[PDB]
């Protein structure tokens, strides 16, 4: 294709690579190519994009237009027929805690965000897309099949706006459309600090030379910090309980208040920041603000990388972990650390892990109050349940002692997300994330299931019998064939997630390959990887090796009983130990001296 590089922002670079700290945007991580892995650039394409028209139109757009000689089925039709289930009994993952699902969503948010069009500044259209369901331009409505009960009750469609794309915003041709990753591709705590200099400074507390992140000024959690409120209008966290008028939180990533356990996880991370900036000052009273903030933020980034790579990834990828992510051998500047477009769909395996309810537990890990257990859908954009209904301790206890949902070929996504999703500005608890993932897959120009099977070196089933054997499920392969007509045409989100899970893992072979390749790249390709010689000292690394999610909980909450392995399914009190017994992070090794 030989051609030069376009880009939405300026590849305006000011590197001068002597500082020991990461930039906010990700620029300057790679010396030879300073934009690589930086926020607000195109997602990487591991395979060329496939659109209806070769350029920008998703499959499904022109109803005459086939993919490989067949019409693509409606995203909501696939949803109802394949992804849906009624019976929440028996659905829980007997060996993953709810926190395993939660960490997944955290790591995701650190790595990719491809926001719907007009990532811009403020107050834009007054949308007819929701109004009349007329497809056009960036409005790509998810239409209901007849028989869809939502037709009786919600009208003809669900709103869906196409994702923004680089060399921008309204019209373009002859290079295929590329979607934007709005956050840093590096696993770098960008969800805590921001990926733009503008949000990064606003989250900081600069009124005191202490290098602290700003905390809520209206509310405290038994003397401990909350995230600042976001004073932006309109607020969906206000929209959900007008009486309570509790806004969303302000965090390094804009989605932090999407559900209460994510806002919870963000609250712990920030707490850890300030706990970190406080300790460094004790050991180095000479150190200035900017210093304390960088060194804390750098320790926090290391904790997220290690928790993700040491604890999470091996229990996602199972026997495939070593295959795609071998033990580390230093920084390789030849590796592309950019998040691919496909990964952004691959990592949506988490949707199948979200159970239908969230609980609050007390000190004895028994139900907290009379409405301890809540249906997940009442907890989208919900921060009042945190501020006015007990702080984060009871929710953190539930993360520890309640379980993730297990993926299940006959019970894929809970109705709490499949039929009751709330999206900002759309006023009801009646959306379907599954249909959204599938409309999005098409929006982003995804190659189909077999192109990805091919990329990963796996067989590419062409018939029903071949697909039944790959899925090890006769009836599911038959439902897919009936909708799709060929396995060439199955959207990657639903084809990857349909494969049975690998041994000791929670995704199948195809996803383990896509996820595995991405993660290995974000580690090997990151100049600031905690274990890269030079980034930390030998003593600091020995100290950082003792971090666990159990110890983070202990330090930043009033919980005194934690399990040693927080991602496994744990029951109180057998698997729970005193906080005192858990390894501490030791900042002694960060002591430095002048005069
Ligand atoms: C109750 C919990 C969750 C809710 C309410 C939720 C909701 C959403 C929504 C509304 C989107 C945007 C869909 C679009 O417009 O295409 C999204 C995308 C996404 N989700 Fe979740 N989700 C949850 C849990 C998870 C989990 C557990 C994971 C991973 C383990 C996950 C990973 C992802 C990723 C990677 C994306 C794409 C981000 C991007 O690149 O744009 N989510 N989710
Ligand atoms: C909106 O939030 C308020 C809390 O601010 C909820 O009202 C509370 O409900 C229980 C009922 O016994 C009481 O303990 C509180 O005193 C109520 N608080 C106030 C300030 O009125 C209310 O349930 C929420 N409403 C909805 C629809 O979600
Ligand atoms: C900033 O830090 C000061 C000094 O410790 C603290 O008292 C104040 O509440 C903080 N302000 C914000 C907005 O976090
Ligand atoms: C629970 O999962 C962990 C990691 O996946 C594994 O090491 C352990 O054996 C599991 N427990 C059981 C009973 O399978
Ligand atoms: C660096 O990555 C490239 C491309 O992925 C690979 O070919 C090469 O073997 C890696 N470097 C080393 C030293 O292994
Ligand atoms: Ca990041």
């Amino acid at each position: 294709s030989w051609e030069v590089g376009c880009g939405a922002p300026v590849p305006l670079v000011k590197c001068d690579e002597n500082s020991p700290y990461r930039t906010i945007t990700g620029d300057c991580n790679n010396r030879r190519s300073p934009a690589l892995g930086a926020a607000n650039r195109a997602l990487a394409r591991w395979l060329p994009a496939e659109y209806e028209d070769g350029l920008a139109l998703p499959f499904g757009w022109t109803q005459r237009k086939t993919r490989n000689g067949f019409r693509v089925p409606l995203a909501r039709e696939v949803s109802n027929k394949i992804v849906g289930y009624l019976d929440e009994e028996g659905v829980l993952d007997q060996n993953r805690s709810l926190l395993f699902m939660q960490w997944g969503q955290i790591v995701d948010h650190d790595l990719d965000f491809a926001p719907e069009t007009e990532l811009g500044s403020n107050e834009h259209s007054k949308t007819q897309c929701e109004e009349y369901c007329i497809q056009g331009d960036n409005c790509f409505p998810i239409m209901f099949p007849k028989n869809d009960p939502k037709l009786k009750t919600q009208g003809k469609c669900m709103p869906f706006f196409r994702a923004g794309f680089v060399c921008p915003t309204p019209p373009y041709q002859s290079l295929a459309r590329e979607q934007i990753n709005a956050v840093t591709s590096f696993l770098d705590a960008s969800l805590v600090y921001g990926s733009e200099p503008s949000l990064a400074s606003r989250l900081r507390n600069l009124s005191s030379p202490l290098g602290l992140m700003a905390v809520n000024q209206e509310a405290w959690d038994h003397g401990l910090a909350y995230l600042p409120f976001n004073n932006k209008k309109p607020s969906p966290c206000e929209f959900i309980n007008t009486t309570a008028r509790v806004p969303c939180f302000l965090a390094g990533d804009f989605r932090a208040s999407e559900q209460i356990l994510l806002a919870t996880a963000h609250t712990l991370l920030l707490r850890e920041h300030n706990r970190l900036a406080r300790e460094l000052k004790k050991l180095n009273p000479h150190w200035n603000g900017e210093k304390l903030y960088q060194e804390a933020r750098k320790i926090l980034g290391a904790f997220i990388q290690i928790i993700t790579f040491r604890d999470y990834l091996p229990i996602v990828l199972g026997s495939e972990m070593q295959k795609w992510i071998p033990p580390y051998q230093g920084y390789n500047n030849s590796v592309d650390p950019r998040i691919s477009n496909v990964f952004t769909f691959a990592f949506r395996f988490g949707h199948m892990e979200v159970p239908s309810t969230v609980s609050r537990l007390d000190e004895n890990y028994q139900p907290w109050g009379p409405e301890a257990e809540l249906p997940l859908h009442t907890l989208f954009f919900n921060t009042w349940r945190i501020i006015k209904d007990g702080g984060i301790d009871p929710l953190v206890r539930g993360l520890l002692a309640k379980k993730s949902k297990l993926m299940n070929q006959d019970k894929m996504v809970t109705s709490e997300l499949r039929n009751k999703l709330f999206q900002p500005t759309h006023k009801i608890h009646g959306f379907d994330l599954a249909a959204i993932n599938l409309q999005r897959c098409r929006d982003h120009g995804m190659p189909g299931y077999n192109s990805w099977r091919g990329f990963c070196g796996l067989s590419q089933p062409k018939t029903l019998k071949g697909l039944q054997t790959v899925l090890k499920n006769k009836i599911l392969a038959k439902k897919l064939m009936d909708l799709y007509k060929t396995p060439d045409n199955i959207d990657i989100w639903i084809g990857g997630n349909a494969e049975p899970m690998v041994e000791r893992g929670r995704v199948g072979p195809l996803l383990a390959c896509l996820l595995g390749r991405q993660f290995q790249q974000i580690r090997d390709g990151d100049r600031f990887w905690w274990e890269n010689p030079g980034v930390f000292t030998e003593k600091q690394r020995d100290s950082l090796q003792k971090v666990s999610f159990s110890r983070l909980i202990c330090d930043n909450t009033h919980i005194t009983k934690v399990p040693l392995h927080a991602f496994q399914a744990n029951n109180y009190p057998h698997d729970f130990v005193d906080c005192s017994t858990v390894d501490k992070l030791d900042l002694s090794p960060w002591a430095s001296r002048e005069n």
